[PDB]
């Protein structure tokens, strides 16, 4: 179960330099309805530019989009480290005396 | 607003080598009712030993307790890094075009 940040990451990392909807749906593992919503959001915040070529929508990652991809990646990796650190605390919160 | 892990950290870092209730209440910034609950938990999971000396309860951090303190500290620090990383993503999710 992915949140918004992570879906965006999964889109963006499949849109370098360009992506159509096939690449987005299959690369990010999201359906057409979800893809449409997020793509539109990413165009709005300037992470992707949109073109039509051969009657197909083509998205291109922007410099700002590359930075967004990098920052989400960094968030995800730290979040993983946080889960591990929490598990290490939890291991110490057991007892067999009681 | 602190969760359980963090309160425990705030107790433990004030119980080296020993702490009475004054040191726990004032050092961890928690009331007597909260302190009683957490102290009891920390004794149960083997992070503190409890003695009575001069009719006062004295708690001593154990080797396991020192490790618990260290691991919570590490959790807290990573959690802070996660907040910052999230803020950096958020900064990129704005637009003034719409």
């Amino acid at each position: 179960k992915r949140g918004t940040m992570e879906i965006m990451f999964d889109i963006l990392r499949n849109c370098e330099p360009k992506c159509g909807i096939t690449r987005v749906i299959y690369g990010a593992g999201i359906n057409y309805v979800v893809a449409q919503k997020y793509l539109d959001q990413l165009v709005k915040v300037g992470a992707l530019n949109i073109k039509t070529e051969n009657d197909r929508k083509i998205y291109e990652i922007t410099e700002k989009g590359k930075l967004l991809r990098t920052h989400i990646e960094e968030f995800i990796k730290i979040r993983e480290n946080l889960y591990s650190a929490k598990e290490k605390v939890s291991e110490l919160l057991r007892t067999d005396s009681e």
